[PDB]
């Protein structure tokens, strides 16, 4: 169903929520997966669909880090309670994307897309459009 | 743009407008383009969505012919003026479908779908090609 890369990004969303002591998984945690590493080679962080597309990766980095700080510290036992409908939908949308893209496996780009398509900055501190075409262009020019 | 399979149908539709010496191309000429000749592989007519959808494609051809004979004029010099705004819409719709499918070219599959969206038989119990949902059920067996 998923590529190893897609599984890595999703898995990181889940484990970052555990490491940050966060309850229900939010779009924020998948965004946390995106900015999980300083490696530029990680498309979700520097050689990004955002950075080479329309917006400063830092804009997004701070959206997420602000949100990760904002979410209160939980008992480790609930730290990653569930993907709920929120991540369920992102993963399902990634599958809808596979169908649209005619892709045999879920790509990390489908997760980037699906998350971005659903997501919006939750606070006034940062703003950015979900520039769907820019993120698709950059995704299409990489790996394949 | 359109590939050769779609272009064949589109070419035939325009030809048919001239075969009937009509000033403009109408949806009926395209439906007539769908049913040109008894060549099985022609998804628009024989190994079609229509039979799979439990409809009689020859009966439908009779419907088409009944509509073709109602074309108001067959005057020579007046013939071949326009593709018509009506089909402008249809071809534009085909382009919309290409976007929906991430397709670099319009296939007969797409041009069929687009007309079907704008097609009709002025009949309650239409003997028309099976409605769009079935069109998708069977059209989606093609390519991918």
């Amino acid at each position: 169903q998923f590529t190893e890369r897609a599984l890595t990004i999703l898995t990181l969303a889940q484990k970052l929520a555990s490491d940050h002591q966060h309850p229900q998984l939010q779009p924020i945690h998948i965004l946390a997966a995106f900015i999980e590493t300083p490696e530029d080679g990680s498309v979700p962080y520097l050689q990004n669909l955002i950075e080479k597309g329309r917006y400063d990766y830092d804009l997004f980095k701070k959206v997420v880090n602000r949100n990760l700080v904002r979410i209160p510290q939980q008992q480790p036992a609930p730290a990653e309670i569930t993907p709920s409908y929120a991540l369920g939908k992102v993963l399902q949308d990634a599958a809808k994307i596979q169908k649209q893209q005619k892709d045999s496996f879920i790509a990390q780009d489908h997760i980037l897309f699906a998350l971005f398509n659903d997501s919006s900055i939750q606070q006034i501190f940062k703003e950015a459009q979900v520039d769907i075409e820019a993120i698709k262009q950059q995704a299409l020019e990489l790996r394949g």
